[PDB]
RNA sequence: GGUUGCGGCCAUAUCUACCAGAAAGCACCGUUUCCCGUCCGAUCAACUGUAGUUAAGCUGGUAAGAGCCUGACCGAGUAGUGUAGUGGGUGACCAUACGCGAAACUCAGGUGCUGCAAUCU
């Protein structure tokens, strides 16, 4: 898993004589790959309405591109985890260049900061925040302040050696 | 279609309350010599369909009826459960993965169907 991947899964309940040509339901699917993608999408089904893998069909699956790959963007995320003791919703703020390695980039602070495993995380929402002062954490609202330039102090440079005959320096 | 005799399934057929029922049938209904049974022709027996009555039985209808029956992407893919992991958690327990999958509940509809023989504006 390099990365993750998007998907758009429709599937749709199996047709019967009662009812030809049923709903097709969708969903947007954060997953490495479409075996994950289609087992997400039926388990996110499940507790929607009342149809399982052998009762539906997958109708499509559609892999989701980034429209602007190269466009820094902060996104809003609003996930619900299971921690040890209990369900909790929270939203979180995430700013990157796709919707893919802002939800990679969730997880892993899910799984720092919480304990969360990708096992106890339902990703409600991802949306970008289309102007800024709409931002809300602080963490990220730091990198939207004007002319915005920092120092990288004590630079550790990375010897392939083991021995050196210099004393370094950790300028930068 | 009504009714009677014998039924099949054994409430969609049961229960409560209340209204209808032409004809025929069924019924209630008249009598005690006889065969039989009673504390008691109430029941059971016999006899006349004669004296009468649809009052009841019976059948059907009504009920935001009770019960019962059928269905529902109703609740609910919930509860539960087969399988898996050197998954989580101190534990109690819990999540996930591949499968199966209820009951209550909530609405909706329905309230006997049918076989054989005989008979009837
Ligand atoms: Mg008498
Ligand atoms: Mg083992």
């Amino acid at each position: 898993m390099a990365h993750f991947k998007e998907y758009q899964v429709i599937g749709r309940r199996l047709p019967t004589e009662s009812v030809p040509e049923p709903k097709l339901f969708r969903m947007r699917i954060f997953a490495s790959n479409e075996v994950i993608a289609k087992s997400r999408y039926w388990y996110f089904l499940q507790k929607l309405h009342k149809v399982k893998k052998a009762s539906g069909e997958i109708v499509s699956i559609n892999q989701i591109n980034e429209a602007h790959p190269t466009k820094v963007k902060n996104f809003g995320v609003w996930v619900r985890y299971d921690s040890r003791s209990g369900t909790h919703n929270m939203y979180k703020e995430i700013r990157d260049v796709s919707r893919v390695a802002a939800v990679e980039t969730l997880y892993q602070d899910m799984a720092a900061r919480h304990r969360a495993r990708f096992r106890s995380i339902h990703i409600l929402k991802v949306a970008e925040i289309e102007k800024t002062a709409d931002v809300k954490r602080q963490y990220v609202k730091q990198f939207l302040t004007k002319d915005l330039k920092f120092p990288l102090p004590h630079r550790v440079q990375k010897s392939t050696k083991t021995f050196s005959y210099k004393r370094p320096s950790t300028f930068y």
